[PDB]
């Protein structure tokens, strides 16, 4: 009976399955498609890569998708319509804001940036009426004033919706804790909100304090690793130098720590990436061939060898997407 | 013969005739209007507002505008093209970059950036073939890293396509200087260049040197004035304190040192404006109720009235526009 809003339309909550809850069909900026297809080759090529990837991803398993790119990531919900009927793997689109918002953006209020959030949520993006299932919110550490304004009007426009709020921070200057105190100035349930990028560091003493505190911790780059890359500084700076099996330990540390309902997974992944250096896609594509099939291929055999049993894998990869997207 | 590509398509030179060179429709951000066209109030109603205001520049003699709003100011090449043919005003469209680049753009290197600019030059603006017929860039005083490679792309534009390059910058700062430095160091001839918000100073050392040198000298920003408003902290941070008189001067300096023949004139005026303070246009609306009428209607008025020659004044505001349209 529950529904989500994905860019092919509402589908019942237990239909979207195997969810991967923080990815990417491309990570650019606005109007930045529009503008020039041609430094992604074209729009066709990104669009049949981005088909290729999701149907692996699909064959492995997986059945939605959360596309978190925001409007200043150069969200285009039309190409994610045209590659989930292409592929079949439903996609969540996002509203909110990241790192890169340009002046007309930076200059509103926080009841502007409701209202813009609302927008996207309730009406529908741009002219499309495909409506945002999520929002996305970024910060650091310390939260900038324009980023405290993101954050509020993100929790208000979560309040008012039931969707929930989804977020980017730096795991080592424990950047979610700053925003859980922000989301809940606003009154906003933990229940509401992942902390992402929680796998960039091993802090078990961060990221338990958040789960004791009810939040989703979003353990979403499981395949960043520039081990074997280190002379290459852009790769290193994005990735880093733990292993993915670091990475996918925390998951199973979390489990055995009591929060296997608290845990989301996911990849990062993109098809496309024009906000960083020029082909840091053909080394992203060495690091990791499987694309957004790395989780089920990997991931999850990983953790089901050292003894995770199958149930709480589901739980992990289907449950908790499941109770995390419905509105609520 | 010679020709300028408009957005309705190609025109005479000779046609263009009283033409402003440096103006907006809409100043705001990538991706913005089509995100959030309510901002506005709607598409239609910003596009109804800006007829209306070319309506009246045309009736004033205004034949032709220089839109210089770049990608990141949020040029909507189609929006041009319908007010265009609604107020039967020539719109020139920009390429190049301004102040608000995304990471998309400011990752890039000078190679792309050229190649981006060219693109839009040579092939047409996204998928609507309307062709750039200037390229826009902007420094404060010491130019960026980025910006650097910005000046330097629109330079390499201009010599293989012949279009013109025009500025922002903090004429405060003498901004123009190190601009001029840079063209300078990549063979572009002054001639093809124009220093703009150059009437934001009354330092004539700093303009002269420009002229002498054989740039261009953009006196675009007539209407602009806080004087009445100067507790309103905003507008004076963008407009300032001298009068409408005082800036007009300078047209009149120019031509009294010779310099006739490198003057462009314009107000920097816009029917919408995102990038800014909320209201805004609002405050604007009430300094110069007259829009882009406001040069014809009370400028080149009080230059006639202290003795400003009808030939020196069509030469001003016909002649050097022509010239420095005209791909060279
Ligand atoms: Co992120
Ligand atoms: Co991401
Ligand atoms: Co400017
Ligand atoms: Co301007």
């Amino acid at each position: 009976g529950d529904l989500i809003n994905t860019v092919r339309g509402p589908i019942p909550v237990s239909e979207a399955g195997f969810t991967l809850t923080h990815e990417h069909i491309c990570g650019s900026s606005a109007g930045f498609l529009r503008a020039w297809p041609e430094f992604f080759g074209s729009r066709k090529a990104l669009a049949e890569k981005a088909v290729r990837g999701l149907r692996h991803a699909r064959a492995a398993g997986v059945q939605t998708i959360v596309d978190v790119s925001t409007f200043d990531i150069g969200r285009d919900v039309r190409l994610l319509a045209e590659v989930s009927r292409a592929a079949d793997v439903h996609i969540v689109a996002a509203t909110g804001l990241w790192f890169d918002p340009p002046l007309s953006m930076r200059m509103r209020s926080v009841e502007e940036l409701t209202q813009f959030f609302l927008r996207e949520i309730q009406h529908g993006i741009e002219d499309t009426g495909i409506r945002a299932g999520i929002i996305k919110v970024a910060t650091t550490g310390k939260a900038t004033p324009f980023q405290e304004l993101v954050l509020r009007a993100a929790a208000r426009a979560s309040l008012a919706t039931g969707v929930p709020v989804t977020t980017h921070t730096s795991a080592s200057q424990r950047g979610g804790e700053q925003q859980a105190a922000i989301f809940e100035s606003e009154g906003l349930s933990p229940s509401r909100v992942c902390i992402g990028h929680s796998d960039d560091t091993d802090d078990l003493s961060y990221l338990t304090g958040l789960a004791a505190r009810g939040y989703l911790v979003g353990l979403d780059r499981m395949p960043y690793s520039a081990i074997g890359l280190e002379g290459d500084a852009s790769a290193l700076a994005l990735f880093g130098n733990r292993s993915w099996q670091t990475r996918a330990l925390l998951i199973k540390a979390l489990i055995d720590r009591g929060y296997k309902d608290r845990i989301l997974v996911s990849h990062d992944w993109l098809f496309g990436f024009s906000s960083y250096v020029t082909n840091i896609m053909d080394v992203m594509d060495r690091i990791n061939p499987d694309g957004m099939a790395f989780v089920p291929l990997r991931v999850i055999p990983f953790l089901r060898e050292k003894g995770v049993p199958p149930e709480t894998l589901a739980g992990v990869t289907v449950a908790n997407p499941a109770r995390f997207l419905s509105p609520t």
